């Protein structure tokens, strides 16, 4: 199937970070203000007044080589629901922009709201906070516009150290692609991705595996 991508980073607790959202071993980890994992899955989101749980900095993208990357996304997939996509992994092959032909395997860690579409909101620090700014309360805020975030690579240098690597990836591996389209299929999650969220679905074994170069 084909879909559409956007980019974001709002610092909020991800929607698959609550129990009973899907058939998983444990929900996606959330983190405290200094990015340390928290073990109470019921902690209040940092995007709500008085909340303490934020997005973890290790749930950011990285390049394995020039044609293949790994990362995370907030998703809305036509024909399915949050119990079907939370913690599932998908292989994307970009079909437009400067990254056309490149592949990226992502794990869904949150939910978007685009009915009838296959929307993947890629986790990218500096990609834009959108409606909720959890980053201001967390550490003082991130630069950039609300929708779309920063403009140039040099802006990543003023970010907190734990979010710099994901910020640079947008300009380096991703070539600053602006909402590229893609074709995708559901795949078994790589161990590398499950290591950062802690969340593996019970039906993961019913899908094909991908070979990380
Ligand atoms: O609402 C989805 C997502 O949008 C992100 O901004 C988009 C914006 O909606 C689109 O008009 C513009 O062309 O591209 C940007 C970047 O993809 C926003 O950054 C996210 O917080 C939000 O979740």
């Amino acid at each position: 199937a084909d879909g559409r991508s956007t980019r974001y980073w709002d610092c909020c607790k991800p929607s698959c970070g609550w129990a009973k959202k899907a058939p998983v071993n444990q929900p996606v980890f959330s983190c405290n203000a200094n990015f340390q994992r928290i073990t109470d899955f019921d902690a209040k989101s940092g995007c709500e007044p008085g909340g303490v749980a934020y997005s973890c900095a290790d749930q950011t993208p990285w390049a394995v080589n020039d044609d293949f990357a790994l990362g995370f996304a907030a998703t809305s997939i036509a024909g399915s629901n949050e119990a079907g996509w939370c913690c599932a992994c998908y292989e994307l092959t970009f079909t437009s922009g400067p990254v056309a032909g490149k592949k990226m395997v992502v794990q869904s860690t949150s939910t978007g709201g685009d009915l009838g579409s296959n929307h993947f909101d890629l986790n990218i620090p500096g990609g834009g906070v959108g409606i909720f700014d959890g980053c201001t309360p967390q550490f003082g805020g991130l630069p950039g516009q609300r929708y779309g975030g920063i403009s140039s690579r040099n802006e990543c240098d003023r970010f907190p150290d734990a979010l710099k690597p994901g910020c640079y990836w947008r300009f380096d591996w991703f070539k600053n692609a602006d909402n590229p389209s893609f074709s995708f299929r559901q795949v078994q999650c790589p161990a590398e991705l499950v290591a950062r969220t802690g969340c593996r679905r019970n039906d993961d074994g019913n899908f094909p595996a991908v070979q990380i170069p």
